[PDB]
């Protein structure tokens, strides 16, 4: 953590909430754009805690697919984490807007980028626990940034693998669950999770044994890797180094990419 004057920054537009304040898009001194969370007056011991103690973990990590801190405040009132900015903005919103716009091989390279972050992440004995697109930053170089923004607070029940759901076991193998979701989510631009089911039909369909069925246009390996990632006992999942490992040979090897799953489709439409 580099400690930064508050001369040297300015707010200009509200862009989210923060636990105790408020979040920014703003300068940082050529200017550069920054994202601004404050920690406003009044609050309490824990809230402190919290807010420095995740400064002291963002200064700690250094990854191309992790969300870079360019410093903090701490020193003077109000306090002040501030990152770098991605124009581009949230990767869901992203998809949901661009949809169709892009390569097979460009949606799988981001899915590698993703899992490089997390590899890295759980190899520093950081589980994330909300691990979803809604947390992964893009920018000008479509490169994905794992974050966490905290809870949209709403609980993800559709991103959580059972084990953290039934008894709180998050763990690095929940994250990998998360992370199948998330590959569901970048091959389908942005579609909700289970479309319109309740968390409790959810629920109830993952320990029925179903499982989201494949995106259209999704490479066979593709959709192979996401179902590993969704297997209901913990020790069965790959491994984060499997994930990028595997991720990797595919994009070395594109034409590996070329063989599609069958797409079930809800609608007949019959024409001669
Ligand atoms: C200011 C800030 C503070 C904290 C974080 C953040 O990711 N913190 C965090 C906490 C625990 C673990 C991790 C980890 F592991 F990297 F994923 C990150 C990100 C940001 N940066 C941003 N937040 C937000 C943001 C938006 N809405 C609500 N909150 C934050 N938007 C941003 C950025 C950057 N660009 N954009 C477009």
């Amino acid at each position: 953590t580099t400690e930064i004057h508050p001369s040297c920054v300015t707010r200009q537009k509200v862009i989210g909430a923060g636990e105790f304040g408020e979040v920014y898009k703003g300068m940082l001194k050529k200017e550069v754009p920054v994202a601004i969370k404050t920690l406003k007056a009044g609050y309490t011991e824990k809230q402190r805690v919290d807010f420095l103690g995740e400064a002291g973990i963002m200064g700690q990590f250094s990854h191309h697919n992790i969300i870079r801190l360019e410093g903090v405040i701490s020193k003077y009132k109000p306090m002040m984490i501030i990152t770098e900015y991605m124009e581009n903005g949230a990767l869901d919103k992203f998809l949901r807007e661009k949809d169709g716009e892009f390569s097979v091989l460009q949606l799988v390279g981001m899915l590698r980028g993703i899992a490089a972050g997390m590899k890295y992440l759980a190899n520093m004995n950081y589980v994330h626990r909300d691990l979803a697109a809604r947390n992964i930053l893009v920018n000008s170089n479509l490169v994905c940034k794992v974050s966490d923004f905290g809870l949209s607070g709403k609980i993800p029940i559709r991103w959580t693998a059972p084990e953290a759901i039934s008894y709180r076991k998050f763990t690095s193998a929940s994250d990998v669950w998360s992370f199948g979701i998330v590959m569901w989510e970048v091959m389908t631009y942005g579609e909700r999770p289970y479309w319109e089911l309740s968390n409790h039909e959810v629920m109830k369909a993952i320990n029925d044994g179903f499982r989201l069925p494949t995106p259209m246009d999704c490479p066979s390996a593709i959709y192979q890797l996401m179902m590993q990632c969704w297997q209901q006992e913990r020790a069965r999942r790959p491994k984060f180094a499997d994930i990028v490992s595997i991720l990797d040979k595919l994009i070395r090897a594109p034409d590996s990419l070329k063989t599609l799953a069958d797409f079930d489709p809800r609608v007949s439409i019959r024409l001669p």
